[PDB]
């Protein structure tokens, strides 16, 4: 039993927790609803591009990162529709200068993924 399927969505789910604005919060959302319908094997090969556009719009390159984000969107046969939402939140990620919480968010998901499926119920 391997941890890559739970990094996999690990990537897109703490890039939805970490991002800074609340216009990407929702933009990050939109690849989520087709990638839940896609399969997994292809989830590992798209979660690596969508992260890593995150990572190099931080880093100045949101020409760079939205052609991650539509190479993930391919590869998991995601809708021109989705592609844009998402891809738009890099845009602004460059200008909005950064999101300091990712790199302690990926610190769980370069050790083990997580340290909790699930706690609360009251």
């Amino acid at each position: 039993g391997e941890t890559k399927a739970k990094a996999a969505q690990e990537a897109l789910r703490a890039a939805r927790e970490q991002a800074t604005t609340p216009e990407a919060q929702k933009a990050l959302e939109e690849l989520e609803k087709v990638l839940k319908t896609a399969s997994p094997e292809q989830w590992r090969q798209a979660a690596e591009k969508i992260f890593e556009a995150f990572r190099e719009a931080s880093n100045g390159n949101t020409e760079k990162a939205k052609k991650l984000l539509e190479e993930a969107a391919r590869t998991a046969g995601a809708s021109p529709e989705i592609i844009k939402k998402l891809a738009s939140a890099l845009e602004r990620l460059a200008e909005e200068g950064a999101a300091k919480e990712a790199a302690r968010q990926a610190e769980e998901v370069r050790k083990r993924g997580s340290l909790e499926h699930h706690h609360h119920h009251h």
